[PDB]
């Protein structure tokens, strides 16, 4: 009877996590499209210690961590101090553009043009930084012909306020990336710790 | 609109965040009374975490919180270089003393013989660290007459495993703590988001 109420409460915690996961997710989203700095910050380090208290994993959680992922990687794009993998080379952008591709989701046309605008700032970051041969190696790396070649005669220059940088900016890719969460803040807004809330607010008015 | 709607989003945060504390204490408590390290650690740092994005707290939250840490404090009891206080000299046992005595609860019989068992253990663990001068000023700090001068004596003779320490030993403040751990368990099982998880997991039965 001991060990089958501590089974029934470990499942109860991993069902309350899941839901917890859920809501963050959905937090983290509406402050990256806001802009709140500060509750992107919070909610991200109540995101990831919920996260260590999960162990099952479904492919629906996993594509929730994913997400949370990318946008905090993003978030840092321009911090080239943050290493996010084990290998330290590896800079915040192309992080995001790791996962990016590892989410189980359409590859329309707003994916892929997310996808290369997150390639170009890559470089950019790191240009702007007056960090010319990491750009280089950020290059080599993600690259791995039209498209290929301007870069490389752009990196080669040193032109870091070049006017290509400016045609596919950081704005640009971060509007872009604001309307792919939008569509996720649509799809998460039904999960069931935010109806529950947002149905007591509701009640009250 | 956009204005009306960002405020009832806030409101409905809040309420989540309040439910997801309640969990926490609870999932805190259990690890605590099973002794579950790990789960222990991780749960807490969830909701430390859990705790910063909240702003406006009832009673019945502040109370919740001073729970947690109080539990906290206890765990790293005989951690003498942890420093939960702004004052440095402040020891884990003497803060969970603090706590103990803000929280708006009955003092009843169990209440004072916790309270007291902190007392003698704070003193203790100082003992059993070689830091005889500092069980003089933890003893200063907190008493703040037959009780307090047996404990002066005993640091005075540097007598470390005297079987006083053995009567009022720290296995029996953490028993005493554990029965008052049950109480709170009982309390706090029929919150929301603990009764929606066992319901579900129920039907699934
Ligand atoms: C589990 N990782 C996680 C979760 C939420 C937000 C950010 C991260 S991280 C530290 O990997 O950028
Ligand atoms: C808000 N503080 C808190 C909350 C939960 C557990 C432990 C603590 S602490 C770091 O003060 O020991
Ligand atoms: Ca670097
Ligand atoms: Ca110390």
């Amino acid at each position: 009877e001991e060990e089958e109420d501590a089974g029934l409460v470990a499942e109860a915690e991993a069902v309350a996590a899941g839901w917890m996961l859920d809501f963050l997710c959905l937090s983290l989203c509406r402050a990256f499209r806001d802009g709140r700095s500060e509750d992107f910050r919070r909610t991200r380090n109540s995101a990831e210690a919920i996260i260590h208290g999960l162990s099952s994993l479904t492919a629906c959680q996993l594509r929730t961590i994913y997400i949370c992922q990318f946008l905090t990687r993003i978030a840092a794009g321009k911090t080239l101090d943050a290493q996010f993998e084990n290998d330290e080379r590896i800079t915040p952008l192309e992080s995001a553009l790791m996962i990016w591709g590892s989410i189980e989701k359409e590859h329309d046309k707003l994916h892929e043009e997310i996808q290369n605008l997150i390639k170009i700032q890559a470089i950019a970051v790191c240009m702007e930084n007056g960090n010319f041969k990491e750009a280089e190696e950020v290059f080599e790396r993600i690259f791995g012909m039209p498209f290929k070649s301007k870069l490389l005669m752009i990196i080669s220059q040193k032109d870091t306020f070049h006017s290509f940088f400016q045609h596919f900016s950081y704005n640009h890719m971060m509007e872009k990336i604001k309307s792919y969460v939008n569509y996720v803040l649509s799809e998460k807004s039904s999960t069931f710790l935010m109806k529950a809330a947002a149905k007591v607010v509701e009640s009250k008015r």
